[PDB]
């Protein structure tokens, strides 16, 4: 993992250098939930992703979501495909074949990612809680082999880290922040889609997951910097 010293010191580069260049307030940050029918042949089966997109300004901007459903359910795991559709309110494979549109996906998303006059070739990072991390890659490597195309071009790095950095570069006091960075993970352990606000949760909603993420980071990260929680921007509403 001494590539994983890697992943922090590359959080920390991005955060000290856009506060110490004082933009901190309005860059802009992608966070990454997904939920998987099951884990079928060594890769997971994803049934729902949302990218969402926010600044400690503006708070959430937008969000991509879709929710996925596979042409069919792999042999061997009707049980573990029932189960998860079970727990995350998804449909069973097939309807209409409505199949997975991955080459396009890939493509979607890495519209959604590409910055606004930026002269290399790099992709802004997303953040997902520690546990999605094994899942996300995999959604994005199976992304990449209908269309060839490679994993580095991505980096799927973990929310605690970031919420962790983000709060104490930004803290000036000493009452302020995160003493460990175990208090990050449990803050966002602390605390939607129209089908799921139609299937009354919603609450497993990976728009739903991801939003409550931010949230709370936002929560303790904006009144650092005097910014009013505005609901349906910063708080909900
Ligand atoms: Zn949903």
């Amino acid at each position: 993992k001494n590539a994983e010293d890697n992943e922090k010191k590359d959080i920390q580069n991005i955060v000290k250098l856009k506060v110490f260049d004082q933009s901190i307030k309005t860059e802009d940050f992608y966070v990454i939930d997904v939920n998987s029918y099951c884990k079928a042949n060594g890769d997971y089966l994803i049934g729902e992703f949302t990218v969402t997109q926010f600044s400690l300004q503006d708070g959430v901007k937008n969000s991509y979501h879709e929710t996925i459903i596979p042409s069919c359910v792999p042999v061997g795991y009707m049980f573990d495909v029932k189960l998860g559709a079970e727990e995350f309110g998804l449909e069973m494979p097939g309807t209409d074949d409505a199949g997975p549109n991955y080459i396009q996906i890939l493509a979607n998303i890495i519209d959604y990612l590409k910055q606004k006059d930026r002269t290399v070739q790099v992709l802004p990072p997303m953040f997902t809680l520690p546990e999605k991390v094994d899942a996300v890659q995999n959604f994005i490597s199976q992304m990449c082999n209908c269309a060839t195309e490679d994993d580095s071009l991505f980096r799927i790095y973990k929310l605690d880290t970031f919420f962790f950095t983000l709060i104490n570069a930004i803290s000036s006091h000493h009452d302020e922040g995160f003493p460990k960075e175990s208090l990050a993970l449990t803050q966002l352990t602390k605390d939607a889609c129209e089908r799921h606000e139609s299937l009354d949760k919603s609450n497993v909603c990976t728009t739903s997951r991801v939003k409550r993420w931010v949230f709370t980071i936002l929560d303790r990260c904006c009144p650092l910097l005097g910014i009013p929680l505005q609901p349906g921007k910063h708080l909900p509403f």
